[PDB]
This record gives C-alpha cells, sequence and structure tokens, in this order.
C-alpha cells in the first residue's frame, strides 16, 4: 500500500507519496536510514533471515507480517514483499524494491 526502495544494505533510498500518512515520517526523515531502525525487537531477527534470501535469490521474497516503528513511536503492522536487482556487470545491488502492505 506504499511502496520503498532500499540499498544492498536496508537504506531508505525512496518512499512513495503514501508512506508519510502510514508510517509519519517525512521522507527527509526517513530516507538515508537503514530499516533496521524501525523493525520491532521481537520481528527484527526473522526479518534479517528475509533481507539475507533476498540479496542471494533472483526471486520476490515476502516477509512475516511484522511491526514497524511510526514517527509517534508506535507500531504498524505491515507486511513487504522485496525483491533485489544486481548489477550485472558488478554484481552489487543497485536497489531492493519493496511493496509495503499495511494492515
Amino acid at each position: 500500500m506504499f511502496i520503498s526502495r532500499h540499498s544492498g544494505e536496508g537504506k531508505f533510498l525512496f518512499i512513495d507519496q503514501r508512506a508519510t500518512l502510514v508510517i509519519g515520517f517525512l521522507p527527509q526523515e526517513i530516507l538515508g536510514t537503514s530499516f533496521y531502525e524501525y523493525f520491532h525487537n521481537e520481528d527484527i531477527a526473522a526479518l534479517m533471515e528475509s533481507h539475507k534470501m533476498v540479496m542471494q535469490v533472483p526471486e520476490k521474497v515476502t516477509t512475516q507480517v511484522y511491526r514497524f516503528r511510526c514517527k509517534d513511536n508506535s507500531y504498524i503492522q505491515l507486511q513487504s514483499e522485496w525483491r533485489a536487482f544486481k548489477n550485472p556487470a558488478t554484481s552489487e545491488i543497485d536497489y531492493i524494491i519493496a511493496k509495503n502492505s499495511v494492515f
């Protein structure tokens, strides 16, 4: 329900027009920060493994439903669909596309 794009390490590079109303953060507040900054304590470990698998496989990877910390430091429940694209000349990830569903 909002799209973001991340670096190979998870740093926010882009959020769409629909994100701020959901998570409360202005783009200048969240761009440049890692998505490990916002994951709930109980979800970060499973999300790291999802992140690892995305960086390995050519395929889409869907996360579990997890809690994402909003600007007011409360949490909303997201489920993200992640896919990484690697520069064929350098093998490094150009970006990770993220479809972030909201509940």
